[PDB]
């Protein structure tokens, strides 16, 4: 636990690099946040589209290259690496403000959407809509507690540099 | 804006003390995260009592007075003021993730369960829960945001200290 390559190599959790870590002023730690976004690659994406989303709502909105189709999820695994390659916490700020604003965007929605084959059409999308809110809520709420516990890790270190 | 007390008293946001401020080693700096709290007392009671739900399941575990009963909330209205009344983010980060423990654990009976009139009343049962839980993880969502804007404004005070 001390040792943990000592560990390893007898009986990635060491790599340290920018996918890794996040700093603030340049001071950096290993990030929970990262890990869990190294774990959750699915969950992270759908918080990405809800991200792009987010500044579409707001008013806020190339280089694709091949003139044959390929992958939808192209653009989104290319956005994936650039949250991981992030370590600015104020960058990562943004990130998850933009979220969090969709999330309740979402939420505002479906609560107004509570106060003939159109309307069970339409029952039925507000409810995979809710399904996926919860995914992402749970996810979200998960990803910023870690993004939380790594501030008061950094909050440590600074005191003490 | 910058001269807010002179502009109400022309044309509560500027009280200063333990329920609207938080610190890390003695650095104060007025929260977000108790304004939240001061915003939306009946969902920070249901994150307090999703907390106490959180240490039940973990196995950890009064002052009544009364031998006449009074009211059922008077206990997380007791509880509600000593949150606000914590301004060490090292305790509320405690809190915090009691309650997430618990977000996760109810999510997990939900997906576990997804795979008579027992039934019927089991089936409503569980409504009721999801209904429960996407409040609270939209004020999780939002609370624990806002604590973690929090941190970013400690960070910044920190390092100009």
């Amino acid at each position: 636990v001390d040792y943990p390559n000592a560990s390893h190599a007898g009986l990635v959790d060491t790599a340290i690099g920018p996918k890794t870590t996040i700093q603030f002023d340049h001071v950096f730690i290993k990030s929970d946040f990262k890990t869990w976004l190294a774990h959750n690659q699915d969950e992270a994406i759908l918080l990405i589209r809800l991200y792009e989303l987010g500044l579409l709502l707001q008013g806020r909105s190339n280089n694709t290259t091949y003139i044959t189709r390929t992958d939808s999820k192209q653009p989104f695994l290319n956005k994936y690496g650039k949250l991981v390659d992030t370590t600015s916490v104020t960058c990562l700020d943004i990130f998850l403000s933009v979220v969090l604003f969709a999330l309740n965007q979402i939420d505002s929605l479906i609560c107004d959407f509570k106060n003939v084959n159109a309307t069970l059409n339409a029952k039925k999308t507000i409810e995979l809509i809710t399904c996926g809110l919860i995914r992402a809520l749970i996810a979200y709420a998960n990803l910023v507690t870690a993004f939380s516990a790594d501030k008061t890790a950094l909050l440590h270190e600074i005191l003490l540099t």
